[PDB]
């Protein structure tokens, strides 16, 4: 039937509304990408609307579609199998040396584009730190490690790394949940892995404070790293 997969059989849109705050500075981003079939190779463009964005956009990289990354045959695609539905995630990144941020995600369907609706809390940050003095210069590839995690709901955890402009790195500990928002029985995966490129750039048109960014992602049984 007309579910899962089978509504990500053709091109679609994604947009992400982000209400956060980071040391108690809120902030407001919206954000809207593409992913064209059969995925795993998909952009998005974001903009804050408060202004400048107190922080890095690095660690917001991760907030601006796990939907979109590749599957192979033989791996229950759980994302997709989320919709119509649609999912929720909580998820924590634990920056090395620096603070945290804490999510939680909503995703619905309408028609070909998923919506995102997110709050995020960034606290601790250090106000000398690389996150926080904009010092983060590009987004280390990661393999994330994927679960079932009871019986509707998949969890994952991995290390997020970003170069800093020193030559350091600045690194996090990643632990995410998607949740099916839906009673249906879906089909939950085995372990495996999803390997995450992203790269990250500033829009320097205008005058707003605007990045692009993409991610290539793709799932596969073993790991490679």
């Amino acid at each position: 039937s007309e579910v899962g997969p089978a509504l990500f059989q053709s091109d679609m849109t994604f947009k992400i509304f982000i209400d956060g705050e980071v040391n108690g500075q809120k902030f407001t981003i919206v954000a809207d990408g593409s992913s064209k079939f059969p995925h795993g190779d998909f952009n998005v463009h974001a903009v804050c609307e408060t202004g400048k964005l107190p922080m890095s956009w690095k660690p917001i990289c991760h907030l601006i579609e796990p939907f979109f990354a590749r599957y192979p045959d033989g791996i229950s695609h759980f994302a997709q199998e989320c919709f119509p539905e649609g999912l929720s995630i909580d998820r924590t990144v634990r920056f090395e040396n620096d603070g945290t941020m804490t999510s939680h995600h909503t995703y619905e369907l309408d028609d070909t584009c998923v919506v995102s609706r997110i709050t995020v809390n960034c606290d601790g940050f250090q106000p000398d730190g690389p996150i926080m003095r904009d010092q983060l210069v590009d987004i280390l590839p990661s393999e994330t490690h994927m679960f079932p995690h009871g019986p509707n709901a998949v969890r994952q955890t991995a290390t997020i790394g970003f170069t800093t402009a020193d030559g350091g790195k600045m690194m996090g500990h990643f632990d995410s949940k998607m949740t099916f928002n839906g009673s249906r029985a879906i089909e939950i995966p085995g372990p495996h892995f999803v390997t995450i490129i992203t790269k990250q750039t500033r829009d320097t048109s205008d005058k707003r404070d605007h990045v692009c960014q993409r991610e290539v992602a793709y799932a596969h049984s073993v790991p490679r790293i």
